[PDB]
């Protein structure tokens, strides 16, 4: 959600990198969103976090299939992919939804094995 603002600035950074590849001028957010959103999130485009283990499984499936299918528009962007996914998470260490899925799913407030409410304790 709000993290969207962060995605904007980044989107601009990703475009610059590809720009140095001598590649034409295309949108990264869209090209990636549509492709990925439908890739790891084919039935749930609501969130869809960045994943290396999954994107890899679904990545090879569609990819290994598209290529083995002898395509007529064999894009080079392929080679670029995968490698970018790794270096991506790194520069993402900033504070994306990935880090949130942790603070949210595993709130620090959680007791030893109870809940954040903590019946034993009473604060107000
Ligand atoms: C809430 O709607 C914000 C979206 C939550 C997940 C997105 C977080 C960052 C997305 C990474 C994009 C870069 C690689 C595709």
């Amino acid at each position: 959600g709000q993290e969207l603002s962060q995605h904007e600035r980044y989107v601009e950074q990703l475009k610059q990198a590809l720009k140095t590849r001598g590649v034409k001028v295309k949108y990264a957010d869209l090209l990636k969103f549509f492709d990925f959103v439908k890739d790891i999130c084919p039935w749930f485009p609501q969130e869809g976090t960045i994943d290396i283990k999954r994107w890899r499984r679904v990545g090879d499936c569609f990819q290994d299939y598209y290529n083995t299918f002898g395509p007529e528009k064999v894009p080079v962007i392929a080679f670029s992919y995968w490698n970018l996914i790794k270096e991506l998470i790194d520069k993402k260490e900033v504070n994306p939804q990935v880090m949130a899925a942790v603070a949210q799913t595993e709130e620090i407030l959680k007791s030893n094995s109870q809940t954040d409410l903590e019946h034993h304790h009473h604060h107000h």
